[PDB]
């Protein structure tokens, strides 16, 4: 375990255009705040519209033919990302305690869950880069036909605040991979990491104006990289509504291509042949796991009525026995709620729950009434048309609903708008392959939950989200396909 | 060479739901009219919002797990294709009859064209049914991760009036194939080969509610289809202003997948070395085919100055001896246009053509007043800011431009919103590959002009569209990708 | 069911080239045996090395640039391998009368499996053939690099007396579909489905010399085919021992291309939580089927402890109650041996095992003194180094054996030379995977047996074979891979 | 450009096994001698059958399941390989200093050109370690059916003089990226890098018996690597004698798979409309690189009548200032040649073509009687019935051949039994195109000789050799397909 940098300077709050730290061009800053000390971290740049252009404009330029960038070979391009990986590891320790203070997630976490998948995902786009392949394709004795597979362009990439560099590094890996530029716009809430890895970008070797950086608020920069005429692709991670906001921009302005990954509302189905120890640590972790603000969050842990009692019971010893409190502490589990909207909502839920006909098994209240924290709840007795059932709740709550066949529980778990995740957990062959074919979901787990990889794609059905990140599949979002057709005479 | 039908009677003219024919809820018809005759040919049914229910309700229901066409194997799908294949071949001169009668083009273009390209694209994509593969991918040594290629769901089809049967075709063949069903609805001025179609799809043997079709209009039956919260994806074929109010509605209602086929400002490229008799006839084909009026006709054509006047001289001379008539006869190589717009917008664009400063050197007005027909017209001393060279004609208008070298000309090419086709002239290897490899479009020919084929993907850049028809790449369109990830004790 | 042509003339006894019947040089003849009637059938042309020779130069000439075949475009040659499953289609009944005939095999067996098969076979390999697709490769900004999937050119096929035609086919749609030429040698045993199917190539309109087929021996014919130094490919089903034979013949001469389909000592895994009445059905019919003259027969059911008793009480009576007969007689699920040698052969380790120390459960001798045909057998208490369960017996004897733990049956199953196929029967996940994973054989079949399909590749590890058969792995033993790499100035 | 290192002393000269040094277990030795300097390097150990069944032995447990090798996560492997060149690229000095004194060829070739090709195959093969993905396979409704590419198991890999460590790379970097066991045998005549790679394979991190190298003969190493019963695949680069011996002796062993890199007859064809200085420029490379001792060098050069004449003036010219010499020396271009046979057969073949009718323009003997050096020949007047036209020469001579039309080069191009490279020279789209899908070669160079990429790959036709190295072609030759069919209840 590495030693918690409790104390930390920020020195990187700028926007970073063409690798150079600019002020913005109104002079505006925008305040960070540390969810746990409850205190003013630093002012960042904020930017508008007019940093937006200036930022297209450098990875216009950047990306037209005869740059530096558009005549490196493609192991190069490679090159440059296992670069940029090697300085993510030499400063890891410096990247997670920033994500710590701007998020309030458990430094550990922090350090070998979100850094480690960034410096994954680095490596494994990185060597894509020399085997992005199209076809040649047989047509008529006289013909010669093939593809290719072209880089689209200028790309931006809008990123929340719960996983702030990770969903950045998903987004940048593939697209730097393939040949494009970027401008980038971090969470107004957690901008810190996407500036500090703008230095990194600089110390790897990148051209200028390859990654660009525009910190500041949604319809202000959100909607200038939506709506901008020069930009060819969007990739977006948050909320389904402000992502239909985001596709329609693009289809208005120049019909941009345009990737989601939104909500969900997941189901984790426990069966009654399952190993029941290993089904209870995994519905836990699923649910608590980054304070229940994840996009995989199980919201819906249907359980087989044969062994309902048992599950809710060891599920509660689970939740009474996570530790809560400072994320810089080495024993903390659970760090504090975002921000007061989020905290206040959680709670909110929380009391609907139990005006709804819930059984309260544990918490349902904040731990001390001076931080954002709060207990770690479990609800028994939830029923399919319950708040706490149909809505995200994306705070620490464990609603544990009833089932009796496999058959009833398909129609309930499909009976949703999303299709992000589902999670199965039973012994037998069959039941776990009808369960992985009949749910709708991007991601059935088997057996486990959260298990992600580099090289398996993810992303949801339905309103869950457009498109998938990470494998070979996520090349495809990142290059424009090109027939080229000779005739011979 | 086949025989025209004489007096052919048309059999279809209701919405089909359920392998069934059906009235419009409301009662309400429209007219259909033979655009050469200029008389009413039937009355067909008008399909709005409840139709497109009825519809949406039939294709859920037939897809379904368990249903018929669900549980059928993917090989029977595959026949299935190669029967309807069949049924187009054997039906294939009351299918270009009834396009004749519609659209006016040419019998001899519609039965060896239109038709031709219908049944080579159902039995390309009836080989594909039992060859969609999804992957299986390694991880870690006590881990099993794969993904699926799952059909999405219900398909909807919304279809120009230039190509009626083709562009439906293109987007039902891989469709099917691929296990989805689908909701179509042809052009409001060409109804009558999708209606025909029908019956085929009902013989061939597809289950009640795989195929439905409503006939209606845009802004009541297309809309219905585009804000539809069951419809899962769309495919739309057709202008960049309808191609947004279609991708901004499936934002707005349930995030539905969206492929576009759009227009584009197609540059064809002749340099000093091309074969002059070759660029001049396939730049001929590409300006005139089907009057001008479709998505790959040529709207600027570069010529090197060493070629430009002999290349302008063999081109008027080309453009005087083209025959325009009537369509079933023989002789025909240019039937009549579609409608009173844009045929105004033609010889509004060619007067703009006189004012700013370019060269009418033949034609340049209407042929003889009982039928909307425009005389070929070919412009020279033809610059970038010009209207003619800006604007997207949709008629037969030739103008031709100059350029001295590659890089400008490709600068040139490129300076546009579209990317839809170029076309490149020339006999040099690396001339060749240099422009194919810089420049922007989803198609580049060399040495030819609208070579297609149903195993060669198709589709623009730019605002020209997103996503492919065709090939191998029409497939991702059909399908969603589901991982399954399972983790062994 | 077809009613069974009990009496069929012969039509087709000649050498098949350049779609023509020819006399054997020599004049020379042999004959062929109804294995049940132990009459003889008929007197086919025997062939040697000058009519493989004239065999070769028929092929080469088909092959040659400008052929009528080489100039055929992709979906042409799709549309004939389509139109030849038509025609055995349409002569089905004729066809699996004169494999029962040749085999002795159950008429029905031959008409719903052997030719089921065949059809398939030629419908997903006709769908392949616009569909051979190569890569282009990104390498550095002034280079075009890609990939050519070229055909190989001639090809020898050489195919057992156990499924005579569709051995035959596995070779032959995939050849085909890939652009190659052909030079069949059927089993001595077995000519007559061969030159059947030589007509019907004939009829189907594909070009003379594009597939020769000369009847013959071993030692002749063969080896004229393994050492010709102008085939430039051989595919090879049959014994372990001449396979060898055949890729040294191959090494010596010219070093042409081989995939060899070669036997087996099959494991069959019954599992204590399998469902032991679909374990006792599938190892039966995986056992005898085709009077257990298949190259996927189980020759080892191991069974756990826990059901063994159970197992070998449910296998006797299925063994008992097997219906042994006449081959065109409606009842019939087990016809006579293939011939005097393998008759002789199986009742000698019939008797081996017996004298050994195995429980003879039922069976153990022929059924009459008069014919081939041997009454299923059935052996208890079978061990590792017995000669019933270490060598190859195909015939109708199951020896059953005994094991404990998974990790023991595991280095029991992967103790052999060979590993064609394996079954494993369980209803645990993790056991299932486990098995699937750790089992050294090309195909594990999991709660099913004999489960073949034209879209899975099969072959064997270790000294099984080499290369795969069927699926899209079939056509990189068809095709020989071209770098074409173009440097720009 | 960097330093020549002085007296560089050798240190690894023992078996490397288990990652330990070992003497031979007979306690031979075997001088290497620098062929510059004629003196004694040292005395490497000389293993025979004993010491491969030593080294097999380590690899078979290395594969082992559960052994830390195959327990290994797929990216862990790539992550090693990364390690590797790492290695490789700080030691690039003592490596390319060794491969000087082993084998003659300049100091600066073999740092800047083989030294480099190692590095960039090694990082292109870590790229592809978790990118090795199987198939998900449609077939029924109620069944799960999948391919997985396995590792084969021990792998033996055999190379040749010419480019020692390069040849052993081409072979390691997708065996070790696939997740096999090796066992590799450096040419008798080059040992040094090989065994230097051991100590780097062993700092690297590797585990023990994943690596093992034996060194010593062809009749007594290698003819026990190929007909060694427990090694799975062997890769072998040589010439087409041996690689016959080494296939042989696989089939009658156990079935190996074998993957042969043999010579060839190359062609050069230069067109009438070639950039003359660049096709006199790379014929001359393509001839003379590495003293013409390369499976890649031109034998054939075939130039159109038009040019001819001023095409063997400018090669004359060419060939005359070309630098012999030292090859620690900075300025040589071309060191000594390998051996005393060949260079007398080479004598041999040049006196062949003066008494055939060929005349010699330039060179024809020996240099200076102090090391074995050939002046650069070149034939004019060479017809295809002459010796110098028939034999591979590989050494320093030039044949030039007249042709008048493409459809004559190409018959005479491809009248050879062999098929390795071939180079176009031509300005023209329709010439380079047409010759590049005739031309029966594995690489067709168009405009460039000796273009080599990790990411393309590189083989022969007809008896040039059998599989690919390079490219994503490689893991096809180092992976075993196993199907998994599922039948579900």
């Amino acid at each position: 375990l590495p030693r918690p940098i409790r104390n930390l300077e920020v020195k990187f709050t700028k926007i970073f255009i063409n690798n150079e730290w600019h002020e913005s061009k109104s002079g505006k800053k925008f305040a960070t705040c540390n969810p746990s000390t409850r205190e003013q971290i630093c002012e960042v740049e904020e930017g508008d519209k007019p940093d937006v252009d200036k930022a297209v404009e450098a990875a216009q330029v950047a990306f037209q033919r005869g740059s530096p960038w558009r005549r490196l070979d493609a192991l190069s391009r490679g090159r440059l990302l296992h670069q940029l990986a090697d300085l993510v590891e030499r400063d890891r320790a410096t990247l997670a305690a920033l994500e710590t203070m701007d998020t309030g997630k458990p430094f550990l976490h922090a350090f070998f869950i979100d850094l480690e998948g960034c410096i994954r995902t680095l490596r494994y786009f990185a060597g894509w880069a020399d085997k992005i392949q199209g076809k040649t394709i047989p047509t008529d004795d006289n013909v010669v036909c093939f593809t290719r597979h072209e880089p689209i362009g200028v790309c931006g990439a809008i990123t929340p605040w719960n996983f702030p560099l990770l969903m950045l590094v998903w987004k940048l890996a593939p697209a730097l991979c393939c040949g494009n530029t970027m401008v980038l716009k971090p969470a107004e809430q957690t901008p810190l990491t996407a500036l500090y890895l703008g230095s990194l970008i600089k110390e790897a070797g990148f051209p200028p104006g390859v990654v660009n950086i525009v910190p500041g608020f949604g319809p202000t920069v959100g909607a200038a990289i939506s709506s901008h005429p020069q930009i060819n692709k969007i990739a977006f991670t948050g909320s389904t509504e402000v992502g239909k906001l985001v596709k329609e921009a693009a289809s208005r302005s120049n019909l941009k291509r345009v990737t989601l990954e939104l909500g969900g509302k997941n189901p984790c189905i426990v069966c009654a042949d399952a190993d029941l120890d290993l089904a209870v640590e995994c519905a836990h972790q699923g649910v608590f796991f980054n304070q229940g603000q994840c996009c995989t969050a199980a919201s819906r842990v249907f359980v087989e009525e044969q062994v309902y009692s048992e599950f809710v019971r060891r599920s509660v010893e689970y939740a009474k026995k996570r530790p809560v409190g400072d994320p810089f502490d080495v024993k903390t589990e659970q760090g504090p709620q975002i921000d007061q909207k989020q905290f206040d909502k959680i709670l909110e839920l929380i009391e609907s729950g139990k005006k709804e006909g819930a059984k309260l098994e544990c918490g349902g209240s904040a731990m001390e009434d001076k931080g954002l924290f709060i207990k770690p709840t479990v609800f028994s007795e939830v029923t399919d048309n319950m708040r706490i059932a149909k809505e995200e709740i994306f705070g620490p709550v464990q609603p544990i609903l009833k089932f009796k066949s496999i058959e009833e529980v398909i129609k309930r778990a499909n009976s949703t708008d999303y299709g992000l995740t589902a999670a199965v957990f039973t012994k037998n062959l069959d039941k776990a392959l009808k369960l992985a074919s009949a749910l709708e979901s991007g991601t059935v787990w088997i057996n486990c939950y959260n298990a992600l990889y580099a090289q398996a794609p993810f992303g949801g059905f339905k309103m869950s989200g457009n498109g998938r990140e990470l494998g070979e599949y996520a090349l495809a979002e990142y290059t424009e396909v090109k027939t080229v057709t000779i005739k011979l005479g």
